[PDB]
């Protein structure tokens, strides 16, 4: 499956793509404002994620650091990135279907649209200004808006025991972006697409 990753933001981002234990495609690449990078993701990829990283520096061997979304200091991500990170999430060819969603469970750094480029389903979007409206105690000094699990490390926010409910913090994310996961047990906003669909992830989809 092809995922065209497009940077409409006015600033550079470093796209990242991983399934947690491995890179997807090259795993990461710089995208200046306006650039597009098309990756190929193996069919049957389960638990894939794509995200943006901001204010990164890499040296000649591709080691450095990112202020949001850092995946162990690599340009080419092999693991998931450090919160806060708005997340495009997908599992492909799962009994004949693709499943896609956007999640704020690991916080928010960059607005995002995640849409099929082929027929038979709709896209999802979290493009509100969550960074600018972020509650005081969630603001990440490094840039972006942390989820409450990251900040407070409680069973209620992290949903450790599997029994959590919505919270003042999760409700802020859900109000800004009704169509993204705001906590682990949020009512699903996952979209079912035909197996082997193709996709576009757009950073900063709106003005």
């Amino acid at each position: 499956a092809t995922f065209e990753i497009v940077n409409r933001c006015s600033y550079t981002v470093w796209a990242a793509a991983s399934k947690g234990d491995a890179a997807l495609d090259a795993g990461g690449r710089q995208l200046n404002s306006g650039e597009s990078w098309t990756i190929n993701v193996e069919p049957g990829t389960n638990g894939g994620k794509i995200w943006a990283r901001t204010d990164c520096y890499f040296d000649d061997s591709g080691s450095g650091i990112c202020k949001t979304g850092d995946c162990g200091g690599l340009l080419r991500c092999k693991r998931f990135g450090r919160p806060p990170t708005t997340l495009a999430e997908f599992s492909l060819n799962q009994y004949g279907k693709d499943y896609i969603d956007i999640s704020n469970i690991k916080g928010f750094n960059v607005p995002m649209d995640f849409s099929p480029t082929t027929r038979g389903c709709r896209g999802v979007r979290c493009a509100a200004d969550i960074v600018g409206q972020c509650p005081a105690k969630l603001k990440a000094p490094g840039g972006g808006c942390n989820d409450a699990c990251t900040v407070f490390q409680t069973s209620e926010y992290c949903c450790t025991t599997g029994k959590c409910g919505p919270t003042e913090y999760s409700r802020f994310f859900k109000r800004l972006c009704p169509d993204a996961f705001s906590y682990v047990l949020d009512k699903p906003t996952t979209v079912t697409c035909p197996g082997s669909s193709n996709y576009r992830v757009t950073f900063c989809p709106t003005a």
